[PDB]
């Protein structure tokens, strides 16, 4: 809609109260005309049709439960389109400023999150598994690197192309949360999974197999469940992540830690430049090297470190 720029204020999923850019024009609508093209928050109203209702609130004040998933979608979509511009200078997800849309209280109990192609869609959970999906900034900023990831390498959502392509959006929702850096983790999941057991999470990254997910290739799944294992063979790229840069040994593999900042400019520079829709394990390996190459000479610690990251993993 067409109206004056101003800024309201809620409560998110787990109570926090922040500020939220919102247009003004007879109501107030959650739309920030301060990022790109636009960030913009609908209403699904409980049904599985899309986009729903663009967020129309009468008093520009967001602190009824209804409103929680509503709050943080906005917020956190502003969080991760930040973390691009300023960390990759991209712009918006297809490095031309697209509008960001998403759609909170999609159908009814709905345990998950996801990109459709064209808008991010989350679920309300059903309060034992899961609270409203929106109210973890590692889930939002993992959604909307698929659409990032779609315009760029395209990785095929299948096999182990689908595995590199959930662990890009596990790594930069990682990197996104430190970024934000309330209680950053290297787990992914945990502020909305499971309201009533604490210390867990839904993947881990600084050890996979916690959840019973691979650490290492001689693991991977085989089989068809999960278009071929998409978040299960992941923890192989996670874990590798992970050693990158925080360092450690794992199956008697030594790696020296590079650091947060450095990881993602390798990643960023790999999927950007590098990768290719049906490129595998083996390929990102070597997209990763050249990445750490490219910004550190042939002979940095980086390069060893990504070297000896994938060695530890089983992946040559
Ligand atoms: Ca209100
Ligand atoms: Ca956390
Ligand atoms: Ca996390
Ligand atoms: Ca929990
Ligand atoms: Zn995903």
């Amino acid at each position: 809609i067409t109206g004056t720029s101003t800024v309201g204020v809620g409560r998110g999923v787990l109570g926090d109260q922040k500020n939220i850019n919102t247009t003004y024009s007879t109501y107030y609508y959650l739309q920030d005309n301060t990022r790109g093209n636009g960030i913009f928050t609908y209403d699904a109203k409980y049904r599985t049709t899309l986009p729903g209702s663009l967020w129309a609130d009468a008093d520009n004040q967001f602190f009824a439960s209804y409103d929680a998933p509503a709050v943080d979608a906005h917020y956190y979509a502003g969080v991760t389109y930040d973390y691009y511009k300023n960390v990759h200078n991209r712009l918006s997800y297809d490095g031309n400023n697209a509008a960001i849309r998403s759609s909170v209280h999609y159908s009814q109990g709905y345990n998950n999150a996801f990109w459709n192609g064209s808008q991010m869609v989350y679920g309300d959970g059903d309060g034992q598994t899961f609270i409203p999906l929106s109210g973890g900034i590692d889930v939002v900023a993992h959604e909307l690197t698929h659409a990032v990831t779609d315009y760029t390498a395209g990785l095929i959502y299948q096999n182990e192309s689908g595995a590199i392509n959930e662990a890009i959006s596990d790594i930069f929702g990682t990197l996104v949360e430190f970024y934000a850096n309330k209680n950053p983790d290297w787990e992914i999941g945990e502020d909305v999974y499971t309201p009533g057991i604490s210390g867990d999470s839904l993947r881990s990254m600084s050890d996979p197999a916690k959840y019973g997910d691979p650490d290492h290739y001689s693991k991977r799944y085989t089989g068809t469940q999960d278009n071929g294992g998409v978040h299960i063979n992941s923890g192989i790229i996670n874990k590798a992540a992970y050693l990158i840069s925080q360092g450690g040994t794992h199956y008697g593999v030594s790696v020296v830690g590079i650091g947060r900042d450095k990881l993602g400019k390798i990643f960023y520079r790999a999927l950007t430049q590098y990768l290719t829709p049906t490129s595998n394990f083996s390929q990102l390996r070597a997209a990763a090297v050249q990445s750490a190459t490219d910004l550190y000479g042939s002979t940095s610690q980086e390069v060893a470190s990504v070297k000896q990251a994938f060695d530890a993993v089983g992946v040559k």
